[PDB]
This record gives structure tokens, sequence and C-alpha cells, in this order.
């Protein structure tokens, strides 16, 4: 009935039941795993704040009670009169916490309860909007001693359009297209830099610029603003070892804050949600400057490193990733910029798979995102099943407003 | 239809393949197992489909033969029960079983398949020369050919041909004063066994176990494998002499031997396939799992390497010349070996071909990502649908 789960490096087995109450269906059947896809009315909105506000009064002890039952019928009430109901502010709270506990691609889990929850729903305008994006930013940010926030902008309801930010993330380099097919900056962020443009933002012409925001508030076109240049934390990449390196010209950026996604709560949506941690050194290393398509320096570095780049069996490509991972891990640090590492990353999130085990009876997780992309089975996630669903409160992918 | 996405190019195909999906696997819409290892009359069904894909291969749907061999099977299992598969078919479904291997990163290769045919074979000291005929058959004295013996099917009331080692080459794996094992401790059991039924144990870290086999109704019975069959690699490191002197060895021949080969509702318990190593295979899992030889740290200490934190990235760093000692070791032993890069972009070449072949083919992405530098290869960013055809290798229950 309840999916057993195997560690094959300790030989520890469990079964998890908490995959049994999944809330919603993911994209496989019997016939076919698509595990590796990347992207997979008042009764129906009635029953999740139900399950919702059951699991709220379940985390303060406060099932079958008094306070209990007069939260569901204030909420049926309240839907019942105006379509929708409004989340009390530790229920918020709550639901953007459990919303991060839940997310099954997210290796950073351990953190899920310490939280920073800024509570934006009376926000107004493009502006004010703004303004609590930068107070976002300057918090988690912190001078380099990053720390996990959530800004919870006004939700989804009905009469009104959505509050969105259109980037993916609060910080973004620019990718320039240029004349042949070749882009200039960052690959993946091609579309929301000429949409920057487009609405009249002065484009650069470098591989590390900050795009502007674009910020839409509800029925309103979207509207730009500049970050200020003191609010971005940003971290030039040298190699502790490889004197050259510093002559690529990398950087990166500390707050990776993800500003896409739709935050799910009790039926409630929050289209406008922004969140923030703090890196993972393969992210950047491995994926952001590796990959083909993105800013694909390896076979550059490789070619400096005096590797044999001719054959593959040399296996210059993970010796030059290997030194581009270092290279990162040593400049945040010098910088005192909050990293860290896959091994160290991947340990703690076996303490919380260990910690949900005896909490809830399981833990929704994405093996092929949780196992990091290079070293994989030089890790313990590698060798530890996982069970993927999808619990509510929840992050969604969402489309793109344009 | 599954829509698939590469994303390093950015195309797009479709999985039409994907709705012939036979033996349904572990995943519902609820909750995805797919990193979980492991998930008569009827015999008549699964005996016509393999019929109709043979001829459909051969250019000869509804013709004459196709026809005439759909009736013998009809009569072969109307009077007996069971039936035999013409040797052709035999080979044909030998080599789809391998192209529908969906954890099979090597399936470039699926069409050069060397197939051995032992269905008359009558005990452990036939099946024995058999084997010792695939081994040094597909050793080559180390130019490594893709070579399956298939030994016979399975029939009730009678035993059943089995190998009990998962594969023919092992290491020994012995259990100490306080648990901890020399040698390999993924065979320990087996290792047991083969004590247990008359081995005498060796004090090895890497002393080749014997081979308990054994034919129907009958207990096993130990082979020791000839010496001079047995094609070993010394590993050694280009550039560090002292790799050398931590005597590390591998074995040449990567031969499973405990899975359940299954054609038209035929299932052959006993018939183990055979192609070449993948580096990461032995430089990575074999070497380096932390329940395996686990010798990352030894290798890390060796090198001089920071393994007081992780941030230094040691155990990444000390991996990569484990596995570049593995290439140069076979490499310049003469021995068939092929590294993760150009493994997977053959496999990525073989998506393309069985795409416009049979619209599709089945993948674990899990299982065809290497297990170092998985996002370095091409695989890791090509969306893969995972299913079940037959032909079809199977996991089998231990003999035991
Ligand atoms: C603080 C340390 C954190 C670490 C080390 C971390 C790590 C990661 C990593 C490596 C991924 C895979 C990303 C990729 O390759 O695209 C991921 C995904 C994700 N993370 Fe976390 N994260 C952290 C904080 C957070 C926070 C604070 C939230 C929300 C409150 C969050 C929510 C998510 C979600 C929803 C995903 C799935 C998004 C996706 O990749 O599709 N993370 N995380
Ligand atoms: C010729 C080059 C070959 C290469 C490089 C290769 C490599 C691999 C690798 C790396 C795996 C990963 C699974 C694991 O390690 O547990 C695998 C699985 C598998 N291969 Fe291949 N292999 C080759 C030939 C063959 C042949 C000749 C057959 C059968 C005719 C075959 C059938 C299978 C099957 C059934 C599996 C899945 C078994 C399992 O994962 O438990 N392969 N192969
Ligand atoms: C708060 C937070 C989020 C993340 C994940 C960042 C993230 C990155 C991408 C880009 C694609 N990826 C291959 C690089 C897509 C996503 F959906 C995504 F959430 N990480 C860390 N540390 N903190
Ligand atoms: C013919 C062939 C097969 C293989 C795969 C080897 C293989 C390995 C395991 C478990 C051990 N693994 C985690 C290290 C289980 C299997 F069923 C299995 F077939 N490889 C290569 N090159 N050729
Ligand atoms: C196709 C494949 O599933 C896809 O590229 C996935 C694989 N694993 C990943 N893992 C992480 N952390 N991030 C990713 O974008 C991906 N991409
Ligand atoms: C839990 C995870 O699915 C499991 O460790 C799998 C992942 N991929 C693997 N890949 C290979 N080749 N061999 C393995 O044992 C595994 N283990
Ligand atoms: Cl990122
Ligand atoms: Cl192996
Ligand atoms: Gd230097
Ligand atoms: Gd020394
Ligand atoms: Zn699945």
């Amino acid at each position: 009935k309840f999916p057993r789960v195997k560690n094959w490096e300790v030989g520890s087995i469990t079964y998890d039941t908490l995959s049994a109450q999944a809330q919603q269906d993911g994209p496989c059947t019997p016939r076919r795993c698509l595990g590796s896809l990347v992207f997979p009315a008042p009764e129906q909105l009635l029953s999740q704040a139900r399950d919702f506000i059951n699991q709220y009064y379940s985390s303060i002890k406060r099932s079958g009670s008094q306070a209990h039952e007069q939260r569901l019928q204030e909420v049926e009430a309240e839907v019942a009169a105006t379509g929708t109901y409004q989340l009390r502010e530790s229920e918020l709270v709550f639901g953007a916490k459990q919303a991060w506990r839940n997310a099954p691609r997210c290796v950073g889990r351990i953190q899920w309860g310490k939280l920073q929850v800024f509570d934006a729903r009376d926000c107004r305008s493009a502006q004010e909007m703004f303004t609590y994006i930068c107070n976002h930013i300057k918090y988690a940010t912190n001078r380099g001693n990053l720390r996990s926030a959530i800004t919870v902008f006004p939700q989804r309801c009905p009469g009104r359009g959505d509050f969105r930010i259109w980037n993916s993330q609060l910080v973004r380099y620019a990718g320039y297209r240029q004349q042949d097919g070749s882009v200039r900056g960052d690959p993946a962020n091609v579309e929301i830099t000429e949409l920057c443009i487009q609405h009249g933002w002065t484009p650069g012409n470098g591989r590390f610029d900050v795009l502007p925001l674009l910020l839409q508030a509800p029925d309103e076109p979207p509207e730009l603003f500049l970050l200020p240049p003191e609010l971005v934390l940003e971290v030039p990449l040298e190699h502790p070892t490889l004197e050259w390196f510093a002559a690529l010209g990398l950087r990166w950026y500390a707050l990776p804050a993800v500003s896409n996604m739709l935050l799910e709560i009790g039926g409630l949506e929050f289209p406008a949600a922004p969140f923030s941690g703090w890196y993972m050194s393969t992210e950047i290393g491995t994926r952001n400057l590796c990959d083909p398509h993105r800013y694909n320096i390896l076979e550059d570095v490789a070619v400096c490193m005096d590797l044999d780049t001719r054959t593959t069996s040399s296996l210059w490509k993970d010796k030059a990733a290997v030194e581009i991972n270092v290279a990162v891990l040593h400049s945040y640090q010098l910088a005192k910029v909050t990293i860290v590492d896959h091994h160290a990353a991947t340990a703690s999130f076996m303490k919380h798979l260990e910690n949900e085990q005896k909490a809830r009876g399981g833990c929704p997780a994405d093996w092929a995102w949780i196992v990091p992309p290079i070293s994989g089975s030089l890790t313990p996630v590698f060798h530890q099943e996982m069970v993927n669903y999808f619990l509510s409160p929840a992050f969604r992918y969402q489309p793109d407003p344009w």
C-alpha cells in the first residue's frame, strides 16, 4: 500500500506512508514514467481550504478544538459570501513554510522552518511592489550572511488581475542575442532581456549585466525598475591556485531569488511570492557556467588548464568542471558570502529525510533534482531511493505572463 | 503521446512507442517510483506478439511464412503447453531485449550481438563449458565482443537452470572478527555460499570467486574458473606512480548471469549476457561506492588532498583520477573500455536512430546519466520516458 524505500549505502528500509495523502496528481502512469520531465469553483476551494486549516490546527495541537471548528465555519461562510477567503497571518507563515517543506526538487529543505515570511498582501502598486522587493533583497542578502526569506504579494482574487514578477529571478544577467545567433551574456535570459529593452531598458553589452525588474500590478502593463547597484551583491570568481582564472572576468550574484513561481495555500493562489535562499556551488559552477546552453565555459577553462581536449578519455571535462566548482566555493568564501557545497548540502538533506520520516512518515523528493549534477554517486542522496509526489501547500510553475 | 524535450538544443520529439507498454511499471498518478532499483494459456498472447514483431522486422508482415509460423506455435502450445523458438527468433529476441533495456546506456551496439544457443544443455558440467566458451569468446584477448549464451527455457514440473552468481566474474567478500569486509562487500553473501559448498577461501581483496552452477532439481556444484580465462587489468595511473602500489585490479568482462531473459512468453532464467565496461562502472561505482570497495578516501590521502573539509572537493578530485587510472589501465592492457562521455554521446545517437525507427526509446534517466559529471554529458539534458517493452531482460528472485 505504501512504497518501500531502500538506502543502498546503509541498507536501511522505510515505508512512505505520506505518499498516500498526495493532494494532486503527477505525470506518470503504470504505462510510462515521466519523472524526468522538467515541466510535468466553491466546492473544491472549500475542500482545499479545509485540508489546509486542518493541517494548520494540527501543527499547533488544536485539532478538533473550539477554535478549529470556528475557523472552518468562518472560511465556509466567507467562501459563500465572497467566493474566496483571507488567510490569517499565522496561517500564511505556516503555509509558506509548508510549501518549502513540500517542494520535491529542493535539496535545501533542512532549513524549511527557519523561513522569514514578509506579508505584502496589502501591496497596492508596482511601485510599492518594488519597495517590498528591495527590502526583501536587503534582508535576505544581509551583507553576505544570507537569510531565507519569502515576500507574499496579494492573492489571486475574482475581479482583479494578478500581481506578477516577469523576471524568473530577482537577479539575472542579460542575454543579448547578437547578430548571428550567438548570445553575449546568459542565454537563458534572452527572452526577458528583449522584454526589458522593448519596455525601454537601455541595454548594455557585457556578459554580466544585471537585468531590471519588470513588475506587473493588477490590470496594468508591466513597469520597469532598476535595482540599485549596491543592493545586488556580486562575487568576482577567482581560483585558489589557477591565477589566470581571474582573467576570465567571471562573476556571479549572492542571492538566488526565485520570482516566477506560484505559491498555493489552502486553495488560494499567490502568483507573486518571490523566495530566496543561498546557493549550492554546483548550481553556479556546473550548471550556470558549464551547461552547453548557458555560459558554456568548460572548454575554454580546459584549454587554459593545458588539458588534452582532443580525446574524451583524458576526462578533461570532469577535470575542468571540478576546478570551476573549486573556484566558486573559494570565491564565495573569500567574499564572505554564504555558500554550501554539494557534499554538505546532500548530507544535510539526508538528515532532513530522517526528520521528515519521523514527523510525517516520508518526504516528497525528486531524485534527479536532489542528486547534484557532478559527483552524483559520491553523495549519499544518490544511494537513497525516493518517492516523488505533490503535497499542498506548494510552489508551482505558472505560464509566463507574456 | 508524451512530449519530450532536449534542453541543450531545445528540440522536441514525441514518444509514440510508449503507447505499446507491456508489463506496467511502479508509478501512479499519485507518486513516482522511478528511482527505485527493483519496482498458463496467456503464453499464447505473448508468443503471438513476438512472432508479429519478428516478421515485421524482416519486411515480411503478412506473407507466407509468417502466417505459417503462427500456426506452429499454436499447435506446439496446443499440444505440449510451452513451445520452441526458431534459432533466428531466439537471436532476434535476444537482440530486442537488449534494445529494450531502459537502463542500458550501451544500446547503440544492440544490433551486433552474438547469440550462443545452449537450449540443448543438460547439467552443471555442460553449462560450465558453455559459459567458458562464452567467456573466452567475449573476452577475445581483450578485444571484447557482445555475447549472450541462452540456456534452456522453463517448463513446469521440472527444475531451473540458474547461475547463483550475479555475474560470471566476482570478487570475494570475506567478513571479519569485527564485521568489516576484506574484498568486495557486494558479494560477501555469494562468498558465504561458495565457502559453504566446499571452496577454500583466499586472503585477498581481489580473489575471483568460484561459479555456483545449478541444473534442474539439483544442488549447485562449484566450478573454479581457469585463471587464464579471467582476463584482469591491474590499475595504474599515468602520472601518479604510487597508484599501482595500491594494488587495485578489476576484470575485463562484465557478464550478467542472474537476469531472466523473456521472449514471446518464454523464460530463460539462465541467459548470461556480456558486453564491455564503461569506465565509471568500475572507477566510480565498484571502487568508490561507500558500500563497495570504498577506496575514495585512501586515494585522497595519497594525493595529499584536504579530507578535512568537504568544500575542498577532495572526493570529486580523487574520483576523477580513479576513473583516469581505470581508462589508462584498460587501454594499456589493450582491453575494450569506453568512457562516460563517449558512451553517453553514442546513446544520444541511439535515441535519434530509435526515434526514426521505432518512434521512441525506453530510457531510465537515473541509470543513463553517469554517476560522475552527470550534467557534463548530453543525456543529462535529454528528457526521457521509461516503460517496459517485450522482449526484455527482467530481474528474478535469487535462487536459494
Ligand atoms: C537556503 C538554501 C537553499 C538551497 C541550498 C536550495 C537548493 C535548491 C536546488 C539546488 C534546487 C535545484 C535547482 C535547479 O537546479 O534548477 C532547488 C529547487 C527548488 N527550491 Fe530550494 N534551495 C534553498 C532555499 C530555498 C527556499 C528558501 C525555497 C522556498 C521558500 C526553495 C524552494 C525551491 C523550489 C520550489 C525548488 C523547485 C524549483 C525548481 O527547480 O523547479 N529553496 N533548491
Ligand atoms: C556493449 C557495451 C555495453 C555497455 C557500455 C553497457 C553499460 C551499461 C551500464 C552502465 C548499465 C547501468 C546499469 C548498472 O550498472 O546497474 C547497463 C545496464 C544494463 N545493460 Fe548494458 N552495457 C553494454 C552491453 C549490454 C549487453 C550486451 C546487454 C544484453 C544483451 C546489456 C543489457 C543491459 C541490461 C538488461 C541492463 C540493466 C540491468 C540492471 O540495471 O540491473 N548491456 N549497461
Ligand atoms: C531559493 C532557491 C532556489 C534555487 C533553485 C533555482 C532555480 C534555477 C533554475 C534554473 C535552471 N537550472 C537548471 C539552473 C530553475 C528553477 F526553477 C529554480 F528554482 N536554488 C537555491 N539555492 N535557492
Ligand atoms: C552487459 C553489461 C552489463 C552492465 C551492467 C552491470 C550491472 C550492475 C548491477 C549492479 C552493480 N552496479 C550498481 C555497479 C546490476 C545489474 F543488473 C547489472 F547488469 N554493464 C556493462 N558494461 N555491460
Ligand atoms: C532532462 C532532465 O530531466 C533535466 O535536464 C533535469 C535533470 N536534473 C536536474 N536537476 C536540477 N537540479 N536542475 C535541473 O534543471 C535539472 N534538469
Ligand atoms: C536510489 C537510486 O535510484 C539508486 O541508487 C540507483 C540510481 N542509479 C543507479 N545506476 C546504476 N548504474 N547502478 C545503481 O545501482 C544505481 N542506483
Ligand atoms: Cl540559479
Ligand atoms: Cl559491474
Ligand atoms: Gd598556480
Ligand atoms: Gd608523500
Ligand atoms: Zn515515474
